[PDB]
């Protein structure tokens, strides 16, 4: 489209602020009305489906249904928020620096990112985009030099092991595994 990898990441970042600024007091007691939001400007330029593809292993992906893919990416977004949302809530914060993208090959795409948090401490952060149909959605994203897709796929793995490889046991208690994620 009308979007670089820069601008897809800086706009999007632009757009995603100014909304939970001015509805933080409506998504700190609705939770639906901020996971709309949040879906509504994420969505349409994250991956989800190679997202969730990559946590499960291609392996794994290719025994799952439509259904439990489905499953899997709302119950992920969900504990995602759960876990995650009010520190994007409580950011009046200040200082996004979206770093000038390298160059390219038309596929593949890195954007860097620097965030001054709750201090003055400068916080870095690696996105890596990916070109779908002529489109540049987020694919992965490093944050403080921890690949975040890797994490989660490791937790996928972990609990795989543990559920003796049922896919439902590991998706209907994802939300769980986010939680230990953060460890």
């Amino acid at each position: 489209a009308v979007q670089t990898p820069h601008e897809v990441v800086q706009s999007t970042t632009n757009e995603l602020l100014g909304d939970l600024k001015a509805n933080k007091e409506q998504y700190k007691s609705n939770p639906n009305a901020f996971y709309d939001s949040l879906n509504r400007i994420l969505g349409p330029v994250v991956d989800a489906d190679g997202i969730s593809r990559s946590i499960m292993t291609v392996k794994y992906s290719r025994k799952a249904t439509p259904e439990q893919m489905q499953r899997f990416q709302e119950n992920f977004k969900r504990s995602l928020m759960q876990f995650y949302g009010n520190a994007l809530l409580e950011y009046n914060n200040q200082g996004i620096t979206v770093d000038p993208a390298k160059a390219d090959d038309g596929k593949r795409a890195s954007v860097g990112m620097k965030v001054t948090g709750n201090n003055g401490a400068v916080y870095p952060v690696q996105y890596t985009l990916e070109n779908i149909g002529g489109e540049w959605k987020v694919r992965n994203v490093i944050v403080n030099g921890i690949n975040i897709g890797k994490l989660f796929r490791d937790q996928f793995a972990d609990a795989m092991q543990r559920n003796g490889n049922d896919l439902d046991k590991t998706i209907d208690g994802w939300a769980g595994e986010v939680a230990k994620a953060k460890q």
